[PDB]
């Protein structure tokens, strides 16, 4: 019913646990999204998606607006309706893949200009294009700011993402079915400086948005690297609203980062490893492809609560991935969602329960031992 | 709750309806079962071949022998526990594909000999390994003539047919566990010549099988001929007994073949043209990849009960499939396999009802269109 209301539950140290609602439902926080980057959470029907605990999926402005098209999703009706999920939807604005993926990009202050085949992306057209998909979750357009960099060029590059943000809202604000119906997110930049990010947080909290994501992590930095930005950085946003990681990530990751106060994830790990054979358990991940488990009866994980946990062994997984087999794909990625979605459970459960901090270190224990 | 009974209910000229009872399930004729070569129906869970209406699968003692190999199969609790299927699975004997997809072989009165890595084949090891799989209904071990044949070259190979024939019997009669359990089909050869079918029909009704299959056709000779040699071959085949047709086919053909008394039917096509675009529609196929189901808003079929068409566009699926999704695969799969079971179902009420040359004269008004 509400556009969008974050609800804080409780709280153990800088972790929290809580609830977003909107229109098209609640997400229950700290919350993991599958991603969606082709309009399909890769080798599920949204059906099982929403099985195994999703609240909320991650599409792409920059794959969609080349793939079918934006004007072409609008026009069969949204990316909901398309896609067939109709919960909400957060779509990352393309800032960050305009630069990883296209072949030839040129950079300016009106936006990026790049080959797939010629298209530009602006603060005002991934606006726009988020509004055509009929996203729930608009996410600013801005730069992820290479790594590593010098605190000059992080300076100039968060400076231009902080215009960009401005450009954004007021693009937002200004279409308004988009302003009644959706969300809009600034995502923080400013490298591993701390004065950069401060710089960054107190420009986007002068705009107002209705999160914030911390950007320009996940790029090669490491997660030690990655934890130091995060136990300054996360503190500077504002605290009553939600905090989202973008690209994190491995399990561990998320465990930490939830301890630095971050409330939403998105990553291909799951899906993508799936894919190539790697099953997550609570014993750390394993190979399923590996020798070791052609005769094993046991289920992928022995506690997991997932439909292929229930039904099929490792080996005959192991079978299935050997042979090239689109089940094998198919039920390696439904387990690993589910595990994801699992521990964000014990996660949620954990925060509210008081006892994260035992959680945390009872999962590192078992996961690494 | 029996090991083997076959039932007709209805006929209308020489197609028949009805139902075969075994332990793991009913089979209602005339029965398309979907081919889960590799201990898969590829790219559909267990749950969703049987949502699309099948009562039966095909599996290959080639392909299992190899991968993952009888014997563990076995260890690992039979087939059926496998993968997952609980329901009546018939097993090809080997003796097409050893020949069809082996490097090299080496056929002797004993059996076949072939690299994949060397192994060997006889009617002896074949029904052993169908043992070890627990195969519900088990082929004879045979011999396909390749096509066309010399009369004398199909006479000598449906001889050496029918002895295997006859070691079939004797291994199967042997061994309590499958003769309690399973049924035992015999495999008619011949080539397209009518005294050898006879010869070779006469043969297999003295030995004695539970259903007869008419093997050495959809081998390269068309609709016309693979018709007229059915004309003449079905009628010497038991009359109160099932009629298989190996590796039939294409919609048509099922419906033609029907009209000449065949009961049960497996093929390829519908999971295979499924991952390569090619949808089924009671107006023909159509190929999904086609620019012009870019903004299709139908379902693939207008008619269709599939959840594939009460949730999907056409325009998404195409989408899907050019992008190279596995979720396309999967719907078109999950569709095509649906649209088999239907045809089988209209095949089966028109039967019942008496007016299955009107449907058949209906179907093909409109499907050729
Ligand atoms: C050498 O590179 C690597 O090691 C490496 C490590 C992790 C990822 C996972 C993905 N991480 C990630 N996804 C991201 C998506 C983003 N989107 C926007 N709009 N702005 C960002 O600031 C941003 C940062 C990201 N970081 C990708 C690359
Ligand atoms: C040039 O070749 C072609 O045109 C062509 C046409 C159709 C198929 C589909 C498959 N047809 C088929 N599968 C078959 C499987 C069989 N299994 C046994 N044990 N004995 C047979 O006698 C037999 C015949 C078959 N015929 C395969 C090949
Ligand atoms: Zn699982
Ligand atoms: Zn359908």
């Amino acid at each position: 019913r509400p556009r969008f209301s974050f609800s804080i539950a409780a709280r153990e140290g800088k972790a929290r646990t809580g609830t977003i609602e909107m229109k098209r439902g609640v997400i229950r926080t700290p919350a993991f999204m599958p991603v969606g980057t082709a309009a399909t959470v890769k080798a599920l029907k949204p059906e099982t998606v929403r099985a195994t605990g999703a609240d909320i999926i991650l599409g792409n402005t920059y794959h969609l607006m080349l793939r079918p098209g934006a004007e072409r999703i609008a026009k069969l009706g949204g990316l909901h309706s398309f896609m067939g999920w109709d919960r909400p939807i957060l779509t990352d604005s393309g800032g960050y893949q305009v630069m990883s993926l296209s072949s030839l990009t040129k950079q300016s202050e009106e936006g990026v200009t790049f080959k797939s085949s010629r298209h530009m992306l602006s603060p005002e057209r991934s606006i726009e294009i988020q509004h055509l998909l009929g996203s729930d979750i608009v996410m600013a357009f801005d730069e992820c700011t290479p790594y590593p960099a010098t605190p000059s060029r992080a300076a100039s590059s968060m400076e231009r993402s902080m215009r960009w943000a401005k450009r954004s809202r007021d693009a937002f604000d200004s279409r308004k079915e988009q302003a009644e119906n959706a969300a809009l997110f600034g995502i923080q930049q400013g490298s591993v400086f701390e004065n950069l990010r401060q710089q960054s947080a107190d420009a986007l909290a002068e705009i107002g948005f209705d999160g914030y994501a911390v950007g320009g992590l996940a790029v090669g930095e490491g997660q030690d690297e990655m934890f130091r930005v995060l136990d300054f950085s996360v503190p500077m946003l504002p605290d009553d609203k939600p905090h989202y990681l973008m690209g994190v990530g491995k399990p561990d990751d998320i465990v930490g980062a939830v301890e630095r106060g971050i409330d939403m994830f998105d990553c291909v790990l799951p899906t993508r490893s799936g894919r190539n054979g790697q099953a997550f358990t609570w014993d750390g991940p394993i190979n399923i492809r590996n020798a070791r488990f052609s005769e094993d009866l046991k289920p992928l994980d022995s506690e997991c609560h997932c439909a292929v946990c229930q039904k099929w062994s490792r080996a005959y997984i192991h079978h299935l991935i050997r042979a090239g087999e689109i089940l094998g794909a198919m039920l390696m990625t439904e387990h690993n969602i589910a595990f994801y979605q699992q521990l964000m459970q014990k996660i949620r459960d954990s925060i509210s329960e008081g006892r994260f901090s035992q959680f945390a270190q009872d999962f590192r224990a078992r996961y690494f031992a």
